[PDB]
């Protein structure tokens, strides 16, 4: 229903893909996955890029996924349009899921952002608000936030919250 004031999941939300395309993220439910706010010009984006194409090529065939969200809310860091950005993003191998760009900061914010933020293991260290590029939320199979990461937590440092199965 993609109303972040009553959804219970992130499966409730749709979103365009960075192909234009609706995907109804209830195609995620029975996934692990990890939601981030990306960016090409940032200081972090090597190795952002480098470690979530590492967890997704270790742990895809346990189920777990990546919805990658870019974002130029952050330093004007992703000033690129949909199409560069695909283009940037397959320069790093990336197979997980690339959306076309959001806002996840203000009114003009994506709901699934606007819910993610809000869930009770969605908060930061220092409020809500997304603090700059590569945030990273950790989402269960129900679509329910598990954990928050921050821009200065590389993506391994999410390894250790994986089920122990994937392990
Ligand atoms: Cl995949
Ligand atoms: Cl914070």
């Amino acid at each position: 229903r993609d109303d972040w004031r009553c959804a219970r999941s992130m499966h409730e939300f749709s979103a365009k893909d960075i192909d234009g395309h609706m995907v109804n993220l209830d195609k995620y439910r029975g996934f692990v996955c990890i939601v981030t706010n990306v960016a090409s010009q940032x200081g972090k984006t090597e190795v952002n890029y480098t470690q979530l194409v590492d967890l997704h090529a270790r742990y895809a065939e346990c189920g777990l996924r990546i919805l990658a969200f870019p974002c130029n809310q952050f330093g004007k860091q992703e000033p690129g349009s949909n199409e560069e950005i695909k283009e940037f993003a397959a320069g790093y191998n990336v197979k997980f899921d690339m959306f076309s760009k959001i806002c996840v900061n203000g009114d003009d914010a994506h709901p699934l952002w606007k819910w993610m933020k809000i869930q009770p293991k969605g908060k930061g260290i220092l409020g809500n608000a997304i603090k700059w590029n590569f945030t990273k939320f950790l989402i269960d199979k129900n679509g329910c936030v598990v954990k928050r990461y921050g821009p200065m937590e590389e993506p391994l440092v999410i390894e250790k919250d994986l089920p122990h199965y994937f392990h």
